[PDB]
């Protein structure tokens, strides 16, 4: 008739592992930034990216009930984007693979507004695969790396299916160079890329049992 010694509860414990899978929408590409050129003139170029479906996978590690860690990663295929004056019009300027590598932790913070989202921060490195960039003879692009900040919320809506939504911000400038034979052209462009992650996640508890 009476109740005693209830069942154990396990929802969040230090060392928890939850896979958060969501689509990351990158937003960058305003206009190239040429410093100088042998030609003498100082024209302006234009970059463009192809609109297509894309997904991203990140690993969230629950260590504390106040904060946690998340690592954004993805193995996208080879994509071709524009980035020039006359070459842009053609449609074939640069083509390579995407190597999005970001790792930051999420933490809560005081708030007054309705929604009480969380803010994170860490190291966000963006690299690519040397395939065929630039309108020149197999041109390469100098990747970049720097600290980024995350902003969003994470909850569990439904059974065996959680939800996650945040955004990654980190303004930086990429470089471009490479040439087979003659002297390559070292260029640089400063832009503020905006990544939007939206999808679901899945919580999981370690298998190894401790005393």
């Amino acid at each position: 008739m009476n109740e005693n010694y209830p069942a154990k509860s396990a929802g969040y414990n230090q060392g928890d592992w939850v896979a958060s899978f969501n689509f990351s929408k990158v937003y960058v590409g305003e206009e190239l930034g040429d410093l100088n050129v042998g030609g003498g003139a100082l024209p302006n170029a234009d970059v463009s990216i192809g609109n297509d479906t894309t997904l991203t996978f990140d690993i969230a590690y629950f260590v504390s009930s106040n904060i946690a860690v998340d690592f954004f990663v993805g193995v996208p295929a080879r994509a071709k984007f524009q980035g020039e004056k006359s070459i842009s019009s053609l449609g074939r300027v640069s083509e390579v693979d995407y190597g999005p590598a970001i790792l930051s932790l999420q933490y809560h913070y005081d708030s007054f507004e309705r929604l009480y989202p969380y803010v994170g921060v860490g190291v966000g490195r963006v690299l690519f695969f040397d395939k065929t960039d630039g309108a020149l003879s197999s041109f390469d692009i100098k990747d970049k790396w720097a600290p980024a900040f995350q902003v969003g919320l994470r909850y569990d809506l439904g059974n065996s299916w959680m939800l996650n939504s945040d955004v990654r911000y980190i303004p930086f400038k990429t470089d471009v160079t490479g040439t087979l034979g003659p002297v390559p052209v070292s260029t640089k462009i400063e832009v503020d890329p905006f990544i939007l992650s939206l999808g679901a996640s899945y919580v999981f508890k370690l298998a190894a049992a401790l005393e």
